């Protein structure tokens, strides 16, 4: 269910909330049979909520992915999507991810993000999953 | 026939399914006569289904391909295509595939995919074939 | 005449055919006078046939070409063209080809492909020609 | 609360203000476990005010971000957005930053900026945060 | 007069003919005074004729030039133009050609080509001239 | 106040004036702590005036900035904007500027520039600021 | 006066002439004052005439320039312009040319070209000027 | 005042005149403080006049600038602008020019240019200014 959430009061007195549900980063033995290589499958669900003046008429983007820490830090957006209304969620099952040159372990920071067409944004973070 | 399938209850309470059907990964002698080269052709069929609120008005995309595990991990989309309606599925005969630098064998993971215009996606993966 | 053909029943219950006619791959003495160069001319004809529910309302694409095997494996589409209606076909006399770096031997794999705008496709292959 | 602010009387006798609120530069352990990487999270509120003739008909861009100082000087705009009217503001929570090759210590100079469609720009700055 | 010509029975039973008249490849001492350079001037005539159903309303392209062979095999198109009608033809006087690195001779292969808006194509070549 | 100005009688008998006001080049110890780096903040006002026939219908561009002198000479326009009519001007406070490989010293030459839609232009220069 | 000319019976029985009048290639002592450099000023006129069917409705393009023979053979088009009517001409005075790396001397072959919108072209050539 | 002019009787019996007025090329102490470096300011006026049939009907380009002679020959167009009418002219005060690798002296050849939409051009030249 609910893994983590965070709310923020935007610069128009709306209470923006974003949520990270049912996160599962499933590691697998690499298709390339290389010890340096990490492969896994991202599953999970982002939801958002908005309370306050003009909630029912909302215009933002909703995101879900993670950061990879190995040969640096890069961010993967598994999906990134235009939403409207004061509520909603989007779910993913078996997104494919991989990275190589992985010298001694690979950590994965899962996030959920809400971005308003008004520029505002809030993002919630769960605890990293260790890919080794 | 039915090789594999998977379901996701999506973010609007639509039960999304995707099926992988009649897959053949045909390994043949390479046209370039190099021992380092694999050549297959891809055959098979993806099917999707969606029950729930608004099933006969679903918009998304249907894909089918495989991952190449050898010189590294790369995903190949044999086809990728905008669908509509509660059901349907597109089938492929004799895609061409090939790869070189194939230092000892080459593995292949075939996947079928349902992604919706609402951001949600599900992918069904089958068991790898070993070109070698 | 008819060199080869294949048939695929597509995901909307149409019996899709593809034929490959009159093929010639005229190999010739290289204009660069290089022993490592191969120079050739494609001639041939693609045609196709759709039957079953909704045939006179078909949108897809037809192709004719070859893979080149030797320096690597590379696909050349001598022609690639939009098509509509239940039958069609197109022809080529003296298309031009040349490759170099050729470590002795160039094999040639001639094909005809009908692709469907509904994402489906079928492709007929003939027996490789030897350019040396 | 309010961290810093600055006001410019621009080229058409509007007194343009810009403000920087609630600033957290949250330093954390680098996901890549690398001693030469720095990783943080930016959180902040940006506002502007315009007084004077035609204030209610002001067009411009509002921005929040920082400068990174270590491997050189770079500017990062956490956000940058169009604005209309004489008041406005936008807030960001948990934006992710990172930089590497960080040869002893990293400093972060945070700003809020207001640029007018008439070419005028005022930018306010805080005291640098130290990422080590 | 007529050097050569070829006919093709295209995908719609139009008899496509293409012609090449009055060819001259005028080789001359290179403006750079270099042993390794070949310079010349290209003269010739391209003609076509279409026979059968839908002829007098024909859509295609007409081309004239040659292949160069020395440091590789490269096609030059002295002209390429759209045409309509069952008949037509365009001529060229003193086109300019050069190539360098001409490590011992350069051969030139002249062609007239006709291509149809229907995908079908026919091309007639003459025997190579020897710029040396 | 006014730092400097210059005027031109342009090719259509209008007297173009440009002016540079309240220039400040705020040199500060650099954020990268690097002895070859220079960092500063630019603040300033540009104004123009057009006299003569058709003055209330003048169209041009107004620019303000500086040349950087050390690693070479490079021009930076802090801003560049389309203006209309006989009068106007724009202002900038705390714009950010930096440059590295400053092998001993950097000199900064400040300017304001008036460019007319008719191609004409006048540019006034201040005395160089020594960023060391 | 007239330096050179050439006519061609084009592909629609029109009689197309192109002419070259008053050529001058004035060699100067080069501005860089490097003796590998050649520098010059080009002057000339190009005229055309089109007799026969539909002459007064002729649509073409008119070019004039020279080839450079030294580091290789480059084409320079001093001008290239849409002409129309059975008659026309355009003149150039004092165009700049330069080439460097020129290993003892440079030769220049001046040309006048007439290309027609129907794809036909003719081009006349004068005897080369030696630029040393 | 007038530095130089040239006239040309053009392809349509228009006498085209270009003139160069008030030219100043002002060398200064390089801002980069490098004795390999030249830096200057360009000031000047270009004017044109046309007489003959259709003079009020004239469209062209008017340009002013100079060639640089030093690390090579390069032409700088200080302004280049579309004109209409039998008379016109545009002026520039203080344009900035700089060049480096000035391996001893730098000559600047200033020019003014009249280019007709009909293809024709005339360009008047001054005596070079020596940049050291």
């Amino acid at each position: 269910g609910l893994d983590n959430e965070l709310s923020l009061v935007d610069g128009q007195d709306r209470t923006l909330t974003v949520q990270q549900w049912d996160t599962f980063l499933n590691g697998v033995f690499p298709l390339d049979r290389n010890r340096l290589t990490r492969e896994w499958f991202h599953s999970g669900r982002a939801k958002y909520i908005v309370a306050g003046p003009g909630a029912d008429e909302f215009e933002g983007t909703l995101e879900l992915g993670y950061q990879i820490g190995g040969p640096g830090i890069q961010e993967v957006a598994t999906f990134s999507v235009d939403v409207s209304g004061a509520e909603g969620g989007v779910a993913v099952s078996n997104a494919h991810g991989t990275v190589t040159g992985a010298a001694g372990g690979v950590l994965l920071r899962p996030f959920a993000r809400l971005i308003a067409s008004t520029g505002d944004s809030v993002t919630t973070y769960g605890e990293p999953w260790n890919m080794n």
